[PDB]
């Protein structure tokens, strides 16, 4: 019932058992085998997962293989060394949370440096990518999220406050990472690396306390904490530059 | 600065214009306009958005214009028929939360009765595919919560289980709204709604009382709760047959 607490030994004999079955079943079509993850970065906890990236010559290729044994539980990735490359050079709202997995891939085998490129690419996005990130975390999340709270605080309900803070906060560590162009360690280090970042959102670190400590009863603080975070982000963006353009009314 | 206070008098007025643009510009490649959200359910509270989907007839058309005013917000989604009906027939493991936009559709413009047409179809999904994704879901996201957990609990961080025991609540109303076929209302409301439908696994109710008051500061606590809700899970597939196979050390 659930994960069993295993070694790093017991893991990476696990992959390599893996690699073997990849390498049997598509032969010289694979181009490369890694590790990510915890496991590639060789911090795995007792009861941590398996992940791997597979890149083919096959173009177009996109599947994974995603299971468990009811012990332990992998995933593999597939791509095509263009899908890859295009996904690695891609910037998203959620871009501080995905785009480790590119900087401590631990090599396996590799035909032609695959996995080494697929590092420079991640590494060497422009920064206007990170602007036009920001621009549209700010209007597809942060002024949704602004819209939720202020109708909760005058229609209700209160029973969705605790859930709708994690997301804002999660969304304003987004917001520093896209900054700062840092990608974070892994999905539970979030919040811990975005506030000891600098340049934060004037109420960012308020907003993250009671998320962090779990005290997300009291609403009417939840309520005021929010809106100030939320004016702390209108004083950021003009500091930063990060211009969200309210001039059209129909942009199209 | 943020969302401003409107009628729903004021967002029908937006929305008509933007028909009346959307006319304007592709003509009679246009099938279909709706209303989705909370306006196309009438809805609305003063400070909510407002968004719209329209059919094209031009086919693998699939692009969306999302922008802000300073004052509000839009999101207008365009797809040709053929994308905008495989994807309403398609179950993912948020199928839950994503669905219920084509169940309560505002039509506004409609050449063919298109809008019917996508009712129907994402209304009619057969229920292997429903077990399909329960299947993957307990794989993908309830096993991999675990592990976390898991690892929380011997090494931390605990400022991370606030924010992992709100999405193990999420991903548990994911479960039983694929078991019933229910699309939640809106996002602020898929807690209320899920611990009110029969057949729950057995503490899914009572972590759900800790992310709906917000009492996520006691550690243990929370852990105990998650692992009661993780033999709850292993109990009700078992039960309900959902059986994840196992057999299979390395499944391809
Ligand atoms: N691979 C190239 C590229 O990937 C694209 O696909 C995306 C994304 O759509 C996809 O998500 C997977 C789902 O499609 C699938 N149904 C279930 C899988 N579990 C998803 O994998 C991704 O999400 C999980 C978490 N939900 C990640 O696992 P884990 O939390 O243990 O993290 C391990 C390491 O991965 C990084 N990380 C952390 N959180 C995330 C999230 N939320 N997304 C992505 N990466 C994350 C972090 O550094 C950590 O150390 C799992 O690793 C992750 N793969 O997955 C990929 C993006 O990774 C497209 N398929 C296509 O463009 C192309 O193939
Ligand atoms: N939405 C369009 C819809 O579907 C079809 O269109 C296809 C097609 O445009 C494209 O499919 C890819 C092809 O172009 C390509 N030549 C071969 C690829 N294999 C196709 O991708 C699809 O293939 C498999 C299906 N067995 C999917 O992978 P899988 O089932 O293993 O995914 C499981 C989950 O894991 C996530 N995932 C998948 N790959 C990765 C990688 N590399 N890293 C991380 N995560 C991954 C995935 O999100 C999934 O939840 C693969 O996902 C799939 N894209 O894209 C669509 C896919 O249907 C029809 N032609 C079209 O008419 C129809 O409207
Ligand atoms: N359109 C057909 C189909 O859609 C696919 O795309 C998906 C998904 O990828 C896409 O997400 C959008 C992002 O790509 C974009 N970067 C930002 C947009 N804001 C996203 O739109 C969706 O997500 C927001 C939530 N941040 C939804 O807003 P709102 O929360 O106010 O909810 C309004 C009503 O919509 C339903 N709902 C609720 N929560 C969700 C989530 N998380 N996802 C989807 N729908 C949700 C609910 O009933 C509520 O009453 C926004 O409405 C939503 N569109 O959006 C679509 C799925 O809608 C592919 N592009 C392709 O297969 C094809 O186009
Ligand atoms: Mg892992
Ligand atoms: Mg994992
Ligand atoms: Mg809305
Ligand atoms: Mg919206």
């Amino acid at each position: 019932n659930g994960p069993i607490i295993m070694t790093r030994e017991e893991r990476m004999k696990i992959v390599h058992e893996i690699k073997e079955r990849i390498l049997d079943k598509y032969g010289d079509d694979v181009k490369a085998i890694g590790v990510y993850g915890s496991l590639g970065r060789q911090t795995d906890g007792p009861y941590s997962d398996i992940e791997m990236m597979c890149v083919m010559s096959t173009e177009e290729a996109e599947f994974s293989h995603e299971w468990t044994t009811g012990e332990w539980k992998v995933e593999v990735n597939f791509d095509s060394e263009e899908i890859l490359l295009d996904y690695a050079s891609q910037v998203e709202s959620d871009w501080p949370l995905t785009h480790g997995q590119f900087f401590s891939i631990l090599p396996i085998y590799d035909s032609g440096g695959y996995l080494e490129k697929v590092y420079q690419t991640a590494k060497s996005v422009e920064a206007q990518k990170f602007h036009d990130a920001i621009c549209a975390l700010i209007v597809e999340e942060l002024f949704e999220y602004a819209g939720k709270w202020r109708n909760i605080r005058v229609q209700g309900p209160t029973t969705f406050l605790p859930s709708l803070t994690v997301q804002v906060a999660m969304a304003g560590a987004m917001l520093i990472g896209l900054h700062h162009r840092i990608c974070y360690t892994t999905s539970a280090s979030v919040l811990t690396e975005a506030v000891k970042q600098s340049d934060l959102p004037s109420g960012y670190d308020h907003l993250c306390q009671f998320v962090m400590s779990g005290q997300l009863s009291d609403s009417e603080k939840l309520l005021e904490s929010l809106e100030n975070f939320w004016n702390g982000i209108q004083e950021w963006t003009e500091r930063h530059g990060y211009i969200v353009d309210v001039s059209k009314r129909i942009p199209f």
